[PDB]
């Protein structure tokens, strides 16, 4: 292999509203646009009319649909989705030339799940069974794909971030390569960090720098209470203490400009006149990730072109306006699109590792580029992993 032409450019989306892939469900195939989400583990599709859906999965139209006679209820921070579990035939038209029988959660009711204008009608959870709902016995899509076909246990993502239009958000594109690595999608070295545990795609950050300046924190703070690689999150999200330190450093480096507090909170845009954005006043951010070798790390470095998100405003379309896309977390580090848009990211499930290489499509300028660099060696490395306190709820679970 080394080339997967038919799968290149199979992702679409609107800036800040997630990347989706075309999928078909049922016999005959019903086409739906599905959010590619490495931060969840259910395949769930709209299956009833909704204000924001132009279309939905029609179970009755599918000769191959089977009801599992079990419901599912998924609450979260922003809202909830719920529905009926079943199985049906699933394919990815611009993916591998295979059809599989997968679990599908047919979403019958939801609150603040679907997004007006996003153009997606469902979610493809690509993480592991451990975080599937209602429980880990509901096989995720990718597990079924690998078990039922000869597709190698690996996928890779090239998310290409963003203007033509003032009335709508900017269109984005990218590639999901299932079963391999496409060498046309990256340049330079591909560096791997271990998947610490197979639930989320959990990784370990050992060091953080802002414009070459070490944040000098106990490295467990970087992974408190976890660090994950998540295509279903827009922002780089950082643990409270890390967020505060990072913002302070970025503020100081960019101090020639005085932005409102709303900007640093991601609640307000800042603008410059077309093409005059002073990129050079904003620092690079480096995350050092644990290497496959003990005592080694490598760094991924992103630019303000990644963490400042373009939003073309109607009232001031002569200007280039940006949202600050680094935000606070209380559930650990989330390396979302802000990180992933810099890189070609290889989810090597077979070898329990995640690969990063400089993306052939990343946004940069003539002075700086997103980078992937290593090795960095450290004498006698402290364990940077955090151990989440075990609740009685969690401890009570039997795993046969
Ligand atoms: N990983 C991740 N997936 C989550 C939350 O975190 C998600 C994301 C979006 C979503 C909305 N707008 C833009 C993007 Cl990139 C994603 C919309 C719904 C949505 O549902 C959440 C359901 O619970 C699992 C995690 C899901
Ligand atoms: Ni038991």
């Amino acid at each position: 292999r080394g080339s997967f032409v038919e799968m290149v450019d199979n992702l679409r989306g609107k800036s800040g509203q997630g990347y989706y892939v075309e999928m078909t469900v049922g016999s005959p195939p019903q086409t739906l646009n599905i959010l590619v989400d490495t931060g969840s583990s259910n395949f769930a599709v709209g299956a009833a009319p909704h204000p924001f859906l132009h279309r939905y999965y029609q179970r009755q139209l599918s000769s191959t649909y089977r009801d599992l006679r079990k419901g599912v209820y998924v609450p979260y921070t922003q809202g909830k989705w719920e529905g009926e579990l079943g199985t049906d035939l699933v394919s990815i038209p611009h993916g591998p030339n295979v059809t599989v029988r997968a679990n599908i959660a047919a979403i019958t009711e939801s609150d603040k799940f679907f997004i007006n204008g996003s153009n997606w009608e469902g979610i493809l959870g690509l993480a592991y069974a451990e975080i599937a709902r209602p429980d880990d016995s509901l096989e995720p899509f990718f597990d079924s794909l690998v078990k039922q076909t000869h597709v190698p246990n690996l996928f890779s993502l090239q998310l290409c971030g963003a203007l033509n239009q003032s009335e709508v958000l900017a269109s984005v594109g990218g590639s999901m390569i299932i079963g391999g690595i496409d060498h046309s999608l990256y340049t330079g070295s591909l560096w791997y960090t271990p998947i610490r545990r197979e639930w989320y795609y959990e990784v370990i950050i050992v060091r953080v720098e802002i414009n070459g300046q070490d944040l000098k924190m106990d490295c467990k703070e970087y992974n408190y209470d976890k660090s994950i690689v998540d295509s279903g999150t827009t922002n780089l999200r950082l643990p409270k203490k890390v967020f505060e330190a990072a913002v302070k450093s970025i503020k100081a480096a960019s101090s020639t400009e005085k932005f409102p507090d709303g900007f640093w909170l991601g609640e307000q845009l800042v603008c410059w006149q077309a093409g005059t954005t002073p990129w050079n006043i904003f620092p690079v951010i480096s995350l050092y990730l644990m290497g496959e070798v003990t005592n080694q790390s490598f760094r991924i470095t992103i630019l303000p072109q990644q963490y400042l998100r373009p939003v073309e405003d109607v009232a001031t379309s002569q200007d280039d306006c940006y949202k600050f896309a680094i935000s606070q977390s209380s559930t650990g580090t989330v390396m979302g699109a802000v990180i992933m848009e810099g890189f070609y990211v290889v989810f090597d499930r077979a070898r329990k590792r995640i690969g990063f290489a400089v993306s052939a499509c990343h946004v940069h300028d003539e002075f700086r580029t997103a980078a992937v660099e290593g090795p960095f060696v450290t004498l006698d490395m402290e364990d940077c992993g955090y151990n989440i306190p075990q609740t009685d709820e969690s401890r009570s679970h039997h795993h046969h």
